[PDB]
Order: structure tokens, then C-alpha cells, then sequence
């Protein structure tokens, strides 16, 4: 299922483990200074009708090495089978002063392959 | 700072602990006072924010499954903590539901929330 | 009730004419006063809304180019009109700027705006 | 290069004209299925390799049907060889205000000429 190593369109790598508790843990990454801790949740008892499995996770972009004062959340679903995929939409927020709060959040989409 | 209980306009509250390791752990109560409405929250925050008056970036996730219900969906909030006489967390959120591939175009809602401590 | 002059929280102002056509035309003054801050807007609205209490779906676009300035980007607002004496337009918006392909992942901001008449 | 006929990732077609004044005017076929489109684009884009920013709106009402909804697409045009439009979109339906929180969907679409 979801546990394993996933790659997106643009080279990022995420190694995740799905607990039976609905917990998601892993890293978004190779080299230490590019690795960040992730945490999230997923639906551990999805519908049995062909629907995907809902899930979400967060990465705060601060590690031992660097800090971009920002965090990304990904919301999407796992679709299993032949080529398993995770289709997501994401929000990136940066810490801003009150003056720039209007432009603090980027939106995008990502697809991961196992 | 972030550690505490937070309420929105609209009848929702959450209790959270901001760990020194950048972890966010807590429980989200969808309907204030309703015990079957409690869900695990887990997220991350910037544990060393800028000292230039900028807020503190964060995010969390709730999958809407608990002992009592399962809505087959998950919400993620992305935003920032703004300290003040009245502290706030300002967010944008994405709620994704499980769908078949054909209905994927309609699986994700977007909105915004503001919580006050 | 849509036709008229609207203001948001940030002190942007827009003036719209709502056509029976379902056309929305007018100008968006991101500032107040100056020609230099004035841009064309165009959009569309549901000109035969449900009469069950639900609001009126609408959308419009501004490209941030005028004869004084060009920010190489455009914003789209998607929302609905709630009529009556305390009329309001609640929106979510997307701002996209021109980028290279390599940099397209950071080209679009999302946010929300509330307008009052 | 924006003027023309564009096709998305399964079905939908649109025909648009890019006016000298920054206007986009056209027709969107969501498969009786034809609707008015209107928008704006950057008529004087940077010459540094950057795409052309744009946006357009469709309200889903024509003389045959009405879904009490409107979609806005925001994105950019990428010219040359494999010219395309990459967009993200917001779909808002009229709702009562108790149901406001669930009025707006968000997505992405890519168009080809």
C-alpha cells in the first residue's frame, strides 16, 4: 500500500511508513541537508468501491542544516494497483510580516510514483 | 506560544502541543462539546522563527476517521501563528475525499480558517 | 445588486457593471485615487440564480498590466454574491505570474477576499 | 500563439481570441455544452524565457442549462514547439451560507493546441 519510497515529477523523494493507527511518518529528501521530517494521517479503512485512500502530510522546512521559515501541506489520495500513485494538491506557507501576509501562500499539485 | 487551546468562529476547537522538535500533536474537536467529534491531529511548525515580526509557519493534518465515524477524507491546514494580545493562527485548508479516478476532478475543496487562542 | 462600487479589507476598490448577458465589466483600483493603479476587469456571473437562499456564483480576472505598469501576472477571483442591504461578495483567488518552466512550481499564490458595497 | 483552439487532458475544448488590448474572448465546450468565456492576459510579457500570465472565467449557464456555478482558471501560456497552457482552477457553486465552507473546489488542468 502506502508504505514505501515515492518519487515526484521533479526529483523529490519521500519515504513513508503508514501505521495501523492511521499515522504517516517519514522523511522528504539522500544527503542529510536535504532531508526533512514529515508527519501526516491517512484513512486506514477506505471505502471498498474503487475510491482512493485519502491522506495528508506536512513538512516544515527546517532541519539541522537549514530553515526556510515555511511549511508545506499536501492533501490528496492514494490510488493503488498496476501503477500506484499519490495525487496531491499542496499549500506552501511562509512566515511573513502583516504587510506581506496576502502573498504568504503558494498552491500547486504533485504526483508521486512508487 | 502555539501550545494551548484554539477556537474558530464556527464551532470547532483544538488542543495542541508544539514540541521543541517542531512537532505538533493534539486533538481536533469538530463540534465543540461533542465527544464523537474528536480526531487526532498531527503537524509540523518552524521551531526557530524569524525575529523580524514575521509569523511562525506551520501545518497540520486531520483524517476524518475516529472510533465512531469515517468520512473517507482528510483536511490539511497551512498557515502561520501570529502572536499578539489576541494570538491567532491564520490558515488556508484543503479537504480531499476519496473518489474514483473519474471523479477526481471534484475531490478537493479549498477554504480558509482563523483560530484564536 | 451586483452593479456598483465594492471595497475589500485591504482597501482595494472595484467598480462593476453586471450585464443581463451574464457579463461583468469594470475596473479594479488596487489603490484609491490614481490612474496608475487602475486595471481592467472582466468576468461572468450566473444571471439566473437559484431563489432558494443560495448565493450567486461569479468570477472575474484582472491582468496586472496598464499603461503605467506591468507586473507580468494576473489574478482570478471565484466566489459568490449574497444580496440585500448588507450585500457582500466572498471570494477565493489565484494569482499567477509569468515564470520559466523550471520555476513554475512557485508561480501561483492563493488567497481570499471579502468585498462590501 | 494564444489565439486558437485548445484541448484538455480528456475532452473539453476551448476557442479563444487574444485581443491587442489584453482581452481573451471565446467559447468553452465542456464536451448544448457551449459556454461564454472571458478573460485577461499579459499582452506585453517579459522576453526572458518566462511564460505569459493569464486568466479566464466561465459561468456555467447557457440558454440550455444552468449549474449555478463558475470556474476561474489562472495560469500561464508556454509557447514555441510544444505550446501549452498550464492552469489551476477554482470552481464555486452558489450555496446557502451554512454551506459556504464547501462551495469551492480547486484543481489543475493543462491545455494543448
Amino acid at each position: 500500500g502506502i508504505t514505501g519510497t515515492w518519487y515526484n515529477q521533479l526529483g523529490s523523494t519521500f519515504i513513508v511508513t503508514a501505521g495501523a493507527d492511521g499515522a504517516l511518518t517519514g522523511t522528504y529528501e539522500g544527503n542529510a541537508e536535504s532531508r526533512y521530517v514529515l508527519t501526516g494521517r491517512y484513512d486506514s479503512a477506505p471505502a471498498t468501491d474503487g475510491s482512493g485512500t485519502a491522506l495528508g502530510w506536512t513538512v516544515a522546512w527546517k532541519n539541522n542544516y537549514r530553515n526556510a521559515h515555511s511549511a508545506t501541506t499536501w492533501s490528496g489520495q492514494y490510488v493503488g494497483g498496476a501503477e500506484a500513485r499519490i495525487n496531491t494538491q499542496w499549500l506552501l506557507t511562509s512566515g511573513t510580516t502583516e504587510a506581506n501576509a496576502w502573498k504568504s501562500t503558494l498552491v500547486g499539485h504533485d504526483t508521486f510514483t512508487k
